């Protein structure tokens, strides 16, 4: 039973009584300093994570057993810890102590408590203070002198030196005696501190403790990194090697031996140093409160608001979790809790300061933009690993821009590009896996609130990194030109605007050239621009000109051309969705909606990645701007993460994989109005690939959003809506039907897929002209289907005339693709036919 | 390596102690990653460590996500090592085509997954890899069904869990070749696994593995799959469908000793 107030008057820099975690330990360490001198070299060492308050840990030692001095029977003083870092380069260790000792034996001698004992004990100590004194020379002799033979023959039997000679070692141990009878106590407890920012330092203690601090009267507790200790012990036996043997044996097997001896005499000066019995690990906190489901060995509350009565804090954990939760916006899942469990391991000091930092901005603004507020309490407490591994720390440039350079320059130093845009901690290095608890609270308090910047980041964001793994990554010091080459190229960095990135997609894309040269790629087809001859059946090029308004809008906004060998022209879903994020950005102004609808028909051709070889339209505008009346106000309430848009993207992705693979095969002589499965056109595979867009928004939308607290996908199992859209259409009535019965709102808990749903840029792509499977059994899915969707949306978007046309083998027709079917593909052979 | 030896025996004995999941996983990603390499990967090779980095980087090693994930990667480096005589009949694991083929005697078809029901589906669904090579190729594993098994163990008792530790890579993973390549039904399954999880929940606390059955197990089960890949690819023929003698082979008989190799293995080491 810990409490820790985050609102104490203090920063979690003091370490005031009642305020460390590590009292448990700590009282563990210090009986058994005690049960080592009630019974001769005790040795204690403490390590720790990386940064962990192992200095403050043996500082709370040497006060507790200096706190202590009539209520237990063992007394012992502590000299003030050394640092061997913080010394004269030449001054032993052996006076470092004695220079402390002196300090500690003399304060208590000018106590004053009476004349009659001051004076004998200054008589004696004096005597040992100063025999020290002429016995130094031989801790730094160059070499000896003959008439040191006359001193080590000098015997006063006043001192009592039984083993005969100038010993220093028995020398200090009678000086430690008379240190302990004056000062009335068993032990002295020599400490140090780390011997990092200068390891040559620490041979000195190491030589000290084996040959000066064995005593039986003197207790030892060093602390730092034992390997950086093991190197600089397996250095010295080296040095016991003669230059002139080094130099005649350099082989291989007369070096192994030399090798395998050192390792040997290096293993047991550990051992014998530090005892395996003796060594101190402190607990990180995950390992103090336990995991998620059983409990820990102690139990710690924090006090997350000014007031709480000891009864009112909360665990650590779930103090962690709402801030985790709310701040990453994750669901109560087995995710959220990935991110908990990983910063349970940071440093005590480190972990709580984040709490205070977070906590106590939150409830001054409370008395909101909880991930900002995350975000923050991450930055200051964290920016050593963000400088470390190179990350963006200029807090006043925190934007879209910024953040997908971010994630591209982690995924590469993650080194893996399959699931890197997850940001989740497993990276081995701490710097690197300490950025993905950081770049999700940025992902996921840029996105918040706004439907474009959650479309930007789904593209430019996750989307970048799959593009480069598929496409980019094999062609390839060399690996980091590609990569500097593919960023400036796809400008990861800088994001002018959404369809652009999606532009520069199809000439990537397109970068491989497609065993069979179908001409259908990752969620795009090559539509041809130049009519070729002898084309079976109605397979007439594509005319922008044949569709309507909503519909020639709809198609220029998804069409892309690429300056090849040949000016390849692009039909693909990425331009759809980069028309949508640039759209959905925008002033509810009439006039401003204009400006921006115009850009995406722009037709913009894009030159080709360097690595390769190389009015009308004023019914689709007044639907435009009425649909972003619905975003402005819904999109308010969206609360994506991290885990959400790489979830999303991951089943798209993945998606359009299998799209461009069924329906590679299925471009038949007779596939002119494709209504059988077997049968795939132009229009089919540009409708399937908008509705796996609309599907992973749904699926993986419904598992992941924080708005919603449990999903509505139910017991089923989930797959994609290839070739047949009655998986698609499941899910929706599964969903609607719970929503029903739980008295829900597709807005309130979808918000993700109803604003693309009832976007009408891309509405025409769900019901084309030849991508309706016109068969019996399954075009009853798609009459519910089409039903499915207008509830949804409440507006009819396909009446009975333009409804009955599709389903039954002219009307003017806008809200829907016209001309799709009709065109051929670039590549796609035509001199074979439906099976029978 | 001596001293290493008997301190990683202690690791293997501790982590994997009282738990299922966490046997699989060492059995399947600890035991079973030494082995890929050992006869699919080595031929390849200074060299060894590029090759040995990258086999690492590429299944995760140390970064595993799931048991199931590292069973994709698992099914791609078998793969695509050069197999004499042209089938899909690998270790373990046997590729279906994904593409209707013409001109195919007996009742033999594309597998689909839509005509399965209920339980049968969601194992057969668990048994499914897909890796994008230059086309995309379908496998059926039991290191997938082993990675199933470990991924749903290690879960509470909530459905919620177990539905999601079915629906976990099927349509969500997208498996690219080495960088070394040349190239209702459903209730009621839920209903069984939430069942046999509450017995795996106060059995598995007295499992007590060691390093030695652990890699014991895993030595029987991957030489039990060199036979099986091997007895098997040359008894595919024309009336095999039924596979009612001992002579014909096809998918679903490759696979049912494939879980027996599996399933024998732990019976015997254990």
């Amino acid at each position: 039973k810990i409490i820790i107030n985050l609102f104490a008057p203090n920063l979690p820099g003091s370490t005031k009584e009642d305020d460390l975690i590590q009292k448990s330990l700590r009282d563990q360490l210090v009986e058994s300093i005690r049960n080592s001198i009630a019974y001769g070299r005790n040795v204690f060492f403490v390590d720790g994570t990386r940064g962990a308050g192992k200095t403050t840990f043996i500082n709370s030692v040497v006060k507790s057993l200096n706190s202590d001095q009539d209520d237990v029977k063992v007394n012992i003083k502590c000299l003030p810890t050394i640092d061997p870092t913080k010394l004269p380069r030449h001054e032993p260790i052996l006076v470092t102590v004695t220079a402390r000792l002196n300090k500690m034996v003399s304060d208590k001698l000018k106590g004053y408590w009476a004349s009659n004992d001051y004076r004998k004990q200054k008589e004696q100590w004096q005597n040992h203070l100063a025999q020290l004194q002429r016995g130094l020379h031989l801790l730094t002799d160059k070499e000896y002198k003959p008439e040191y033979f006359s001193d080590a023959l000098k015997l006063d039997a006043q001192l009592d030196y039984s083993i005969g000679g100038q010993d220093l070692s028995e020398i200090f141990e009678e000086l430690v005696k008379r240190a302990c009878e004056i000062l009335d106590c068993k032990a002295i407890l020599i400490t140090f501190d780390d011997i990092d920012t200068q390891f040559d330092a620490g041979w000195d203690v190491l030589e000290s403790i084996r040959k000066f601090f064995n005593s039986r009267k003197l207790v030892v507790v060093a602390t730092g990194d034992l390997r950086l200790y093991s190197q600089l012990i397996r250095g010295k036996q080296y040095e016991n090697y003669s230059k002139t043997l080094l130099e005649q044996e350099k082989e291989s097997v007369r070096l192994a031996e030399r090798g395998y001896m050192v390792e040997h005499l290096e293993q047991q000066y550990l051992l014998k140093l530090f005892p395996v019995q003796k060594r101190i690990q402190l607990k990180t906190m995950l390992q103090l409160v336990g995991e998620k489901g059983k409990a820990g060995k102690e139990e710690i509350k924090v006090k997350t608001e000014p007031g709480m009565q000891d009864i009112d804090a909360i665990d650590v954990r779930q103090a962690i979790g709402d801030a985790v939760r709310e701040g990453l916006n994750l669901r109560e899942g087995s995710d959220a809790d990935m991110y908990v469990n990983e910063l349970l391991k940071q440093p005590v000091r480190l972990l709580m300061q984040v709490l205070q930092d977070f906590y106590t901005k939150k409830y001054h603004a409370t008395s909101l933009s909880v991930p900002n507020l995350l975000r923050n309490a991450l930055y200051g407490s964290m920016l050593s690993s963000i400088y470390r591994a190179g990350l963006n720390y200029e807090q006043h440039r925190f934007g879209m821009d910024s953040l997908c350079k971010d994630i591209f320059t982690y995924v590469k130093q993650d080194r893996d590009f399959n699931t890197g845009f997850y940001l989740r901690p497993q990276s081995e290095s701490e710097a690197l896996r300490n950025c993905s608890i950081y770049l999700a609270s940025q992902v996921s308090e840029n996105c918040q609130g706004s439907l474009s910047k959650f479309l930007q980041m789904l593209l430019v964001g996750c989307g970048s990194v799959s593009i480069f793994n598929q496409f980019v990554t094999e062609l390839a010091e060399k690996f980091e030109q590609l990569i500097s080459e593919y960023v400036a190229y796809m400008s990861v960095g800088r994001i002018e605007s959404a369809s652009h990135w999606a532009n520069r997609c199809c000439a990537v894309v397109a970068n491989s050239p497609n065993d069979e040269k179908i001409g259908v790629f990752l969620g795009m087809v090559q539509l041809n621009r130049k009519s070729r001859q002898h084309m079976p059946g109605g397979y007439k090029k594509f005319n922008i000109d044949t569709e309507n308004g909503l519909a020639k809008a709809a198609m220029a906004s998804s069409l892309s051309t690429v300056a090849s060998n040949n000016l390849m022209d692009f039909c693909s879903v990425f331009n759809l969705i980069g028309a949508i994020a640039d759209i959905s950005a925008c002033r509810c102004e009439r006039s401003a909606i204009t400006n921006a609808f115009n850009k995406v028909i722009a037709q913009t051709t894009c030159i080709v990645p360097p690595w390769s070889e190389a009015t009308e339209f004023s019914d689709a505008i007044t639907k435009v701007e009425q649909w972003l009346k619905n975003v402005n106000e819904i999109e308010i309430g969206i609360r994506p993460s991290a885990l959400l848009i790489g979830k999303v993207w991951s089943r798209f992705y993945f998606n359009l994989n299998n799209v461009a693979d069924q329906h590679k095969t299925r471009l038949y002589r007779n596939a002119e109005h494709g209504r059988m499965a077997s049968q795939s056109n132009a229009a089919k595979i540009m409708r399937f690939n908008v509705l796996a867009f609309l599907h992973a928004v749904l699926v993986e939308e419904s598992l992941y959003h924080s708005v919603s607290d449990r999903e509505y996908i139910g017991e089923g199992l989930r797959l994609n809506p290839v070739t047949s859209v009655d998986e698609f259409e499941k899910k929706i009535k599964i969903i609607g039907e719970k929503l029903k019965a739980d008295n829900k709102t597709w807005k309130n808990t979808h918000p993700l897929f109803f604003l693309l749903i009832s976007c009408p840029i891309l509405h025409p792509f769900i019901f084309p002209v030849g991508g309706i499977n016109c068969s019996v059994k399954a075009l009853n899915k798609e009459t519910s289907f089409n039903k499915l969707i207008d509830e949804i949306v409440g507006d009819k978007l396909l009446s009975d005339e333009e409804w009955d046309y599709l389903t039954k083998n002219q009307q003017i027709f806008q809200n829907t693709i016209t001309s799709l079917n009709s065109s051929t593909i670039v590549g796609a052979s035509y001199d074979k036919d439906t099976p029978a």
